[PDB]
């Protein structure tokens, strides 16, 4: 669920979620077109096409639970929705945190119609 991914980037990154992940970018958050800004924009794009491959699910609203085995998240076994979602959450939060150095507050509340070019998932 989104709530649980947002407590899956605080726990990674140290920001929280909203306001720093939510309108990052043309991709963290709301809406994506364009070429992503930066590494971070990238995760979200990435996390995009992630939530894209499953058509069937309800990541924003499909509760999974995770564990941490060695610092290391695990995504524990529900539903194959449930799975595939934590899949997706766990990559991006990874992500964020991979890319916490060239993370750039400039990107927050970044304006849609500066998304320019093109990406395909
Ligand atoms: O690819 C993306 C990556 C991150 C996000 C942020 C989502 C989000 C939205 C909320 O209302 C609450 C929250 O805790 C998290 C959206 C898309």
């Amino acid at each position: 669920s989104l709530l649980e991914f947002g407590k899956m980037i605080l726990e990674e990154t140290g920001k929280l979620a909203i306001p720093s992940y939510s309108s990052y970018g043309c991709y963290c958050g709301w809406g994506g077109k364009g070429t992503p800004k930066d590494a971070t924009d990238r995760c979200c794009f990435v996390h995009d096409c992630c939530y894209g491959n499953l058509p069937d699910c309800n990541p924003k609203s499909d509760r999974y639970k995770y564990k941490r085995v060695n610092g290391a998240i695990v995504c524990e076994k529900g539903t194959s929705c449930e799975n595939r979602i934590c899949e997706c959450d766990k990559a991006a939060a990874i992500c964020f945190r991979q890319n916490l150095n060239t993370y750039s507050k400039k990107y927050m509340l970044y304006p849609d119609f500066l998304c320019k070019g093109e990406l395909k998932c």
